[PDB]
This record gives structure tokens, sequence and C-alpha cells, in this order.
């Protein structure tokens, strides 16, 4: 989902990246279930 | 200057806008001297 950092870019400029938040933080300082099958 | 929001944008995206801080803060809630002259 795109929100709160990719939103502003996707609106004012027109492109977005997935891990924009991790990129920002690094750049500027600051269940399972069982099923029948065959193996 | 470009810093802390245009920095990441210009480094990963390739574009940068002037008043990025204000539009960001908007989308998500978040002395003179005397000289002589001829008037």
């Amino acid at each position: 989902v795109i929100a709160n950092t990719n939103l502003v870019t996707a609106l004012v400029m027109g492109k977005a990246v997935s891990n924009m938040d991790d990129v920002a933080r690094y750049l500027l300082g600051g269940g399972s279930a069982r099923v029948r099958a065959d193996l």
C-alpha cells in the first residue's frame, strides 16, 4: 500500500517506490496452516 | 536548500519541488538599512 510518504510524491510528482520509508530512515538520520498435498 | 524531504526525493526519484515541506505538512495532517537614491 502507498501511504504517508509515497502519497505526497505520487501526487505532486508522479512516481513512487516501495521501500521509500526505509530509504528515508537510512538516508536522513532522524501464521501457518496444514494442508493435504504430495511431496 | 534541498534537505530532509527533497533530499531523498532528488536522490532516489530524480525530481525535487520547492515548497515540499508545506505540501507534505498539508496532505498528511502532520531588518533593513538606509541608502541614497533618486525617487
